[PDB]
Formats: C-alpha cells, structure tokens, sequence
C-alpha cells in the first residue's frame, strides 16, 4: 500500500547512502572505505582509530548485514528485508532503527558530549563518500540546535527508516534528495 511506498522510497535512499562506493551493493568495501576515512578526518592515532574501526564494523554486521546474512545486499535485497520485517513486526522493526542510529550516532559523537555539533556531522557524510557540504550543513540547520543537535535525533532516522505517513515533514528525507 502507500505506506509502504513511501517507506520504500526512503529505504532506497538510505542504501544509496550506504552505498559508498557506488556500485550498487552493500559489500566490506563499503565498510573499509567509510571506516578508514572517518578515523583519518578525525585526527585519531592507530590504537583509538582501530577502536573506532571495531565499532563501526560491528554496527554494519549487526544492522545492516545482519547475522547469518548474504556477503553483498542489492537494493532489493534491502528493500525486502525490511519490507518482510515491517510487515511481522512493526513496533520491533522500530526498536531495532532506534538501536541501529543510536550506535551510529555515539560513533559520530567524537568528542563524547551526547550531542551532534556541525563537525561531527559533515564528516561521517564526507567519510561515506558524501561531499555536499553546504547540503549538509543547511540539513544540519533545519534542527535549530546550532552548537549541538542532542543524539535524541536518532528519533529523525526513526521517523525516516520507519514512518509510513507521506505527509511527514521530514528533514532527512528532504536534505538526502540534496546531498546525495
Ligand atoms: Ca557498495
Ligand atoms: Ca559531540
């Protein structure tokens, strides 16, 4: 139905997103390449980078690839799994998108001050092979929190990954059709 249909425009985006290397799967390419380039653009040292490195593999493993799961995810692939999950249970399916961006978001979390600041925010797209800077800096605004969007903003790619209203205003989905 349309609630599926404007979910699933939203999922389509978000794996192009994902999707750093623009080849049209979800692969350890995509991995590497955005870990090894968030810990190089944040200044971080061999130890605390591997540290970092760790956590942001072990966020793709878990919400994105999933356990027992295929090595490469086509956008189809994508789409029908969470298509198969929203439809089974939807309240869990919301839970797990909560759990997926709150690691995500401790992880740009640099400084550790529980809040998103516009340096933390520009990077984890310019790691993930997204150069858009004004995109997202004017996404980053449309929050009004100008030193520091709480990471209780998870509840926006809440809102993007899970909400089946087309009516919505959403600024994720707004500002990725820009940035990417
Ligand atoms: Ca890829
Ligand atoms: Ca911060």
């Amino acid at each position: 139905g349309s609630h599926m249909d404007y979910l699933t425009g939203k999922w389509k985006l978000w794996y192009k997103m994902l999707d750093v290397n623009h080849d049209g799967k979800i692969s350890i390419e995509d991995v590497e390449e955005s870990r090894n380039k968030f810990t190089n653009l944040h200044e971080l040292l061999e130890e605390k980078a591997k540290g970092v490195k760790v956590d942001m593999e072990n966020w793709w493993t878990e919400y994105i690839f999933g356990q027992n799961g295929p090595k490469e995810i086509s956008e189809a692939d994508f789409v029908k799994r969470l298509q198969t999950a929203y439809e089974t249970d939807k309240a869990a399916f919301v839970k797990k998108m909560e759990n997926c961006f709150n690691t995500i978001f401790d992880v740009i979390d640099t400084n550790k001050d529980r809040q998103i600041e516009l340096d933390e925010f520009v990077l984890v797209f310019k790691a993930f092979g997204h150069e858009n800077e004004p995109a997202v800096t004017k996404f980053f605004g449309l929050y009004n929190a100008p030193a520091g969007i709480p990471i209780k903003d998870i509840v926006a790619y809440v809102k993007f990954t899970t909400s089946d209203n087309s009516n919505d205003t959403d600024y994720v989905n707004q500002s990725l059709k820009l940035v990417l």
